[PDB]
């Protein structure tokens, strides 16, 4: 069971937001802690992706491109898993120190996005997603969004992604047809959610820049340099259906 040994071995542990839960829930304080949490999780996503079977086959620039396009889908998918297992999804478990209740969903001004994220979370229960299935699905998310113009070595990407699909099929097989349909439909459903949060993240970065409040450095760079390629359609998700 080589492949699964690796995914479970490299899975990131707890990541705290740094949030001061004793100060009031303002828009500013909630988003400052969300953004800091993003910066911190980005570190772990980079280290996780580089340790994935086959990932270093990819040209070095494609390695960074793929991380820099898929991070939102990956982080939302993982957050949904955390929510499912820790508060069974009527709250959002961004981090142990940053759990969103309904009030925080409203004061962050992202209630409707949180409602979709909460729906994604609950699907882990509706579909009875196993830990092995979650891990394989999350790895596939890294290979599920690319420039329409292709990567520097697209061929290696296409083969690696093929191999991760084969692994997803393996864990299922180890009816199977309905299960693969269900899981590929779930995967496809992550991307519209990611896109909404990408739009949100971009809009807030412009607005906070207007009033001279800075995002953490990597978040500011990815949201100003890479996210707009997604919002403008130069980078697109790869769907199953
Ligand atoms: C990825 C994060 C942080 C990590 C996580 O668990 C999911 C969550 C999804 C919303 C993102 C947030 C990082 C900061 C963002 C991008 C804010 O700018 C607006 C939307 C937030």
């Amino acid at each position: 069971p080589i492949f699964l040994n690796v995914l479970e071995a490299i899975e990131p542990g707890v990541v705290c937001a740094g949030h001061d839960n004793n100060q009031p829930d303002s828009f500013a304080a909630l988003h400052s802690s969300l953004n800091e949490l993003g910066e911190r999780q980005l570190v772990h996503v980079v280290k996780w992706a580089k340790a994935l079977p086959g990932f270093r086959n990819l040209h070095v620039d494609d390695q960074m491109a793929v991380i820099q396009y898929s991070w939102m889908g990956l982080m939302v998918f993982a957050m949904g898993w955390r929510s499912f297992t820790n508060v069974n999804s009527r709250m959002l478990y961004f981090a142990p120190d940053l759990v969103f209740n309904e009030y925080r969903m409203h004061k962050s001004r992202m209630y409707s996005q949180c409602v979709r994220m909460r729906h994604l979370s609950q699907e882990f229960g509706w579909l009875q997603i196993t830990p092995q299935e979650f891990l394989c699905m999350k790895a596939l998310l890294l290979f599920s969004i690319i420039p329409v113009d292709g990567l520097k070595n697209q061929k290696f990407f296409d083969e690696l992604r093929m191999n991760y699909i084969k692994e997803l099929d393996r864990i299922i097989a180890c009816s199977c047809s309905r299960r693969f349909y269900q899981l590929t439909k779930l995967l496809d459903s992550v991307q519209p959610i990611a896109r909404e949060l990408y739009q949100l993240a971009f809009d807030l970065l412009i607005k906070s820049h207007m009033v001279s409040v800075d995002f953490p450095e990597m978040m500011a760079e990815i949201i100003s340099v890479q996210v707009p390629k997604i919002l403008s359609g130069k980078v697109k998700p790869i769907y199953f259906h």
